């Protein structure tokens, strides 16, 4: 299942055996709520009724403007996360366009409405207060329960300038969301995947407050499309590889900057430089293509042979040999340099390995924690097999007198080109 | 209204036609809540009463210490976001200083109190529980409704170490906030602007828990002053401009780093390097001067002539010709390089343009989405006119043999100085 | 108590007199909730009962997977913030392991349970709904109050993919938390420190939803261990030090990059490059060692003598002489360059100092605000003594013709090595 290799030569590690679920597109749905325009038992409902009016009044000043959004991570492009959503929203403001929906959801709560600009959208009426108020109201406990949802949606939108994420159970109750997934124009694989991970789907969704007109409240829910499912993913962990000379400051370092999540995708490889745009559930990785780069499948060759002629593996250089650790999926990389105390420990047994200077690695099998300096790291105790791939630390292949000691957006070939240049001049 | 130019020569775009609203100062207000010190129907109120006591008790251990706060974005200074607020808070701890406020808000809920260090502050009593408990309490539903606000403010402060933002309707109800804006010593223009955008104002405000002494709870609300309104703003979007040679890795790139929000301000131009410190509502940009740089109005000359002699336009260089896109206000910039598939599409019609290698641009007029590699971007469908300004890609003016391929905090003149130096040596 | 020195020579300032509280380890505790498996007065409880069932049902699809987590800040390592917690969680899934806890908390609510892998954990039953429902239920107001907590924990976990922080009073009520701290295997110093700062402890804790099996709900609370208390801490503030020549762009700059929080720790000094991983309460600094570097105590020598031979003080260079300010603990650093207007002001008196070009500093004593360009900074009005340490701005010691104008990850010796190299070639 989940496995991991460590490369002693490049001070990196790859965790493989993951299955993609990349948000690729968006599905927009219009959620609605129909509204009403209007002793001791009475006075308490008069208070609960003004709560209603206040919520509505508050939702109205909220919509005096169209809703807002305006290592190698810096290489990414720039999106408009909710452009699709808002695009749908601006259409609901058109006259009659509201009345089509008010009409469509008359005998049912869940209908598909074709809109005037050709977007076919799944509409949903999740709360009919008009029906409740105009009849049942025109018991103090009954009303408070029905009204409470309305007020809470109002709180979320008011403190979020009218765009919320993750999408809450107020915006879309669990049962409403699951059923919304079912009636959705997608595959049986997406339907199951989404349904088995509704808490994730929520995190990847947007609730955009839209309009209050003609006794109707509308807000667009922006839901993820996972066009890429069950393709291989692997996570690349890198740590700094430095020399270990005695005199501190005479050392040269080197770090692979191409770390992140990597997934096979449509011939190429989707690269996620910020591995917090990805959420791992067991062996499934949920990613967002908005936060990715599209690289050749040859990018994977840097792992095994960082000197390969097919892809120019990206690194960075420095003379800053500080100690740290990276806690991988199935173990720990340790960069021990200078006078730092770095160890690995078991729970009850205590210290079971003292790391020598340079980049080393230990697997979580038998290890519970890792210490580098004053920093205690707990390792992930997830089940899986590690493979330590012994090799000569490539930092040893460079002569320190002609080693460029402050490159960030660099690569193996760019370093050799700067060495070849400085070598010539000598 | 909103318009946009694309510069084919510098691979950038400027969206103009926006109106400033920059937070420049802060207004502090002291919000108060007066407190009380003390079968089946009874037992439920005994539970609701201990909820009260627990909230108070919790608010008390919370205040055993003074409240806490201690591309070109890295160039910004560093503020103390709530220094003004806390400055006011430390004054309320002085003896008698509480009793002045308890006194002032005796016959009214909204009074201005001059404090001992010369700060004149608008005080506000938004909930008189003392009055309710000592009289009405010393019905089970009535008490729960009145008490509930107190508990919720207590939740917000307890999970936020006593400083909340955005400011909630619990901290300051909509009606309380609007009326607080009205009695505020500001212009008619600020009052209207603030009131039309209370959800934004909330996002730009702070609620700082302050003190519980002498039957009084106090917390300072820190509200934005918009000293700059209705001055021109424009947003600069940049993308990487690379050469497009066949052999991958023989290409040189170049990106304008001076991207962000730009606003006219008091002779100079306020620059916002992190365009997420700015919130756009329709055509109004709300910004924070805390997150800005003060640049000459001559900074705008980089757009039209990046080679102008009046301002040294800031760029960065690399050899990393990866493909991406930037979704502008009224369109999309596309940096297509190497073997990447980049297209633009309409909704129902499909693909309507295939981008060739190099930096190009397309407007949202007729386009719904843009694709660069495995990444689908939706364009903003906001209404407005785009202008494509044809020009020769300046990256072509540089000889690759003497082009500095890893500059970040650089400029046009710094690159020429490094070229002039390396040229001489040859 | 709290004091501060400014170094005119290096354009930096150090605020000293703080007391450490560094999270070093984690304490895991298993919180439980025991569950039940099953006219006008009746119908409302039938609604409150399905709320129960819905919450439970929702908590169940939430746990179809193991919970998720997968200037000089870039030098830090990488942790697995909740690895310890999840490590404990995966154990509760083992058969019988639940039934041990269900058993242990039969006659009490707070017991220590040894688990099958040798971890001794403090278990806690904070809500016995099984007892309430199977007896009292098998009044409409009573049930709603008891049930409400359950629903709210369910909301927190559902919108957070099952991992929450800060830990709320729903997850662990104030009284439950304090008492959990008391029965904890730690010192009298940690117990008092933790208890006096429960709002902070909450911010530094994790609530990880774990399991629903055998009428039991379990979630692990991950609580901080403060192994380092009451050791000296100091905060280093740096600002750019540039020359002040007339012709703009002929100036060279220099900034100390080693800014952050610094604390004495076990022979070495814990360095916190991102001073927002640290929370200051009065004179106590709460830090996380996960976000730190372990440096020699000789790092403090850069303050007084940045040219000292014991530690290679870290700086960065540029030619970007933009004006800004840094608001220190007891004052303000001002970097005024070019045509910028920089001043310092009192509240009622107005402007009391106009800053000349170059890096200067003013103390909060008598000053309320500082202005640099269009940016108004309020200074922290915290009480304490400042010391201005006059010295020659070291940027004057460098010849601009051979000054490396774009170094980031550099140091005093690396700059001299690049100068010595370029000097030789001339
Ligand atoms: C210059 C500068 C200013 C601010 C930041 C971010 C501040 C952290 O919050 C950074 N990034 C962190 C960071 C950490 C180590 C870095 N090392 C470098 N290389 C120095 C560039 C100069 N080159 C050319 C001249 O001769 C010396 C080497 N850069 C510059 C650099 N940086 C990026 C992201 C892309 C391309 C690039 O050449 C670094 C940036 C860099």
């Amino acid at each position: 299942n989940i496995t991991e290799e460590f490369y002693q030569s490049t001070c990196s590690a790859v965790s493989k055996g993951y299955l993609s679920a990349l948000r690729t597109g968006w599905y927009t749905s219009v959620i609605t709520i129909e509204l009403s325009n209007i002793d001791a038992k009475v006075k308490l409902i008069k208070q609960e009724l003004d709560k209603y009016k206040n919520a509505v009044t508050e939702l109205q000043l909220l919509m005096q403007s169209t809703p807002a959004t305006n290592f190698l991570g810096f290489l990414l492009g720039v999106g408009s996360a909710i452009a699709s959503g808002v695009a749908v929203c601006k259409v609901l403001h058109l006259e009659g366009e509201v009345n089509k929906i008010k009409s469509a959801l008359l005998s049912t709560n869940k209908a598909v409405v074709s809109l005037s600009n050709g977007v076919s959208v799944l509409t949903f009426k999740v709360l009919d207060l008009k029906n409740y108020i105009d009849k049942q109201l025109l018991t103090v406990i009954e009303f408070q329960q029905k009204n409470n949802r309305l007020l809470e949606i109002t709180r979320e939108f008011s403190v979020n300038a009218g765009v919320t994420t993750p999408v809450s159970t107020y915006m879309l109750t669990n049962s409403e969301l699951l059923s919304l997934i079912n009636d959705m124009p997608i595959t049986n694989d997406q339907k199951k995947l989404m349904s088995n991970n509704v808490q994730i789907v929520r995190q990847q969704s947007y609730s955009i407050m839209c309009i209050i007109k003609e006794e109707v409240l509308a807000y667009v829910v922006q839901l993820p499309l996972y066009g890429v499912i069950d393709t291989p993913c692997w996570k690349l962990h890198t740590s700094p590889l430095c020399t270990t000379n005695t005199k501190e400051g005479s050392n040269i370092c080197l770090t692979r900057t191409d770390r992140g999540w990597y997934c096979d995708n449509a011939g190429s490889v989707s690269f996620f430089p910020q591995a917090e745009t990805c959420k791992v559930q067991s062996n499934r990785v949920f990613c967002d293509t908005m936060n990715s780069l599209t690289l050749p499948s040859e990018v994977n060759l840097c792992n095994v042979d960082i000197f390969n002629p097919k892809y120019d593996c990206k690194i960075m250089t420095s003379k800053t040999d500080v100690s740290s650790s990276v806690i991988t999926s199935l173990g720990a990389i340790v960069s021990c340099y200078g006078k730092t105390k770095c160890t690995a420990s078991n729970k009850n047994r205590g210290i079971i390995k003292t790391f020598s200077n340079g980049c080393d690695y230990v697997s979580n099998k038998g290890v519970d924690t890792v210490s580098v300096g004053n920093t205690l790291y707990y390792v992930n105790k997830q089940e899986g097999k590690s493979l330590y791939v012994k090799g000569e630390p490539i930092i040893n292949f460079y002569d320190p007198l002609v080693f460029p000691s402050d490159e960030f957006d660099a690569s193996i070939s760019q370093v050799n080109e700067k060495i070849n240049q400085s070598l010539a001049f000598i």
